[PDB]
């Protein structure tokens, strides 16, 4: 399948080179997989989700995304126009408030929730969780991410926007998950992207167009935007049967574009998420 004039991030993930505009992908499009977006919520009513999104848990007064951040990330996972895996099922878990903030206790509860809740869903091709969030180092937050991964969920987490070593941020610094840095459309490390040995992979993160609340769209930047590219890619590859929740991050690194990125510090992987679609 081919989407013409795609957001640059989608085009990038289906090309060995920067600068292309068409997103090439297998028509299976992540069908049969499930992605939990653990964030500010998802505006499930957005036409771009086509009925494939639903809120399943909130830790606040409402399940509504009153911010937009979660809706943007969910859109990059699986919206029609802005999504990597355009036919996946999206599940919203609101651990962040409408200012985009959340307590670590709540974020941990949300991860534990997904580990259990997946056992009540039909997700024959597997389960992914996208965590576009984080703050300073916490062994408890890292452990929650490790548990979620161990439970059989492909966990993708943001590296953080501190232009620093991700070792000092959580859940980024949890080794057993998939820690995602951000790149821009000229294949530079995004100016804000964290780096370091714990990064597993980079995804498009600068000037990423996706869904927003109020049935709208906008372009924003962050390792928060790179993370759902990788979560969506994992879902897509799992639907194709090429990999599993336990092995998808490694598979994505195995098959990534290598050495294409600039301003990568020595000791940080130079690996950019790539779907290797061959029609
Ligand atoms: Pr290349
Ligand atoms: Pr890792």
């Amino acid at each position: 399948a081919a989407q013409t004039n795609a957001p640059w991030g989608l085009a990038r993930i289906s090309s060995t080179s920067p600068g292309t505009s068409t997103y090439y992908y297998d028509e299976s499009a992540g069908q049969g997989s499930c992605v939990y977006v653990i964030d500010t919520g998802i505006e499930a009513s957005h036409p771009e989700f086509e009925g494939r999104a639903q809120m399943v848990k909130t830790y606040y007064y409402s399940s509504r995304d009153g911010n937009g951040h979660g809706t943007h990330c969910a859109g990059t996972v699986g919206s029609r126009t802005y999504g990597v895996a355009k036919k996946t099922q999206l599940f919203g878990v609101k651990v962040l408030d409408d200012n985009g903030s959340g307590q670590y206790s709540t974020i941990i509860a949300g991860m534990d929730f997904v580990a259990s809740d997946k056992n009540n869903r039909n997700c024959p091709k597997g389960v992914v969780a996208s965590l576009s969030l984080g703050g300073g180092y916490s062994s408890s937050v890292n452990s929650a991410a490790a548990r979620l991964q161990s439970s059989g969920v492909m966990v993708a987490v943001a590296a953080g926007n501190n232009n620093a070593d991700a070792r000092n941020y959580s859940p980024a610094s949890e080794p057993s998950v998939c820690t995602v840095g951000a790149s821009d459309r000229y294949d530079r490390r995004s100016s804000f992207s964290n780096y370091g040995s714990v990064l597993d992979i980079f995804g498009p993160g600068t000037d990423i167009l996706s869904t927003w609340i109020g049935g709208s769209t906008r372009s924003i930047s962050g390792t928060s935007m790179a993370t759902p590219h990788v979560a969506g890619l994992a879902a897509y590859l799992m639907t194709l049967g090429k990999t599993t929740a336990a092995s998808a991050c490694r598979y994505i690194a195995d098959t990534a574009n290598k050495g294409d990125l600039s301003n990568i510090p020595f000791g940080t992987v130079n690996l950019l998420a790539y779907n290797n679609y061959q029609a």
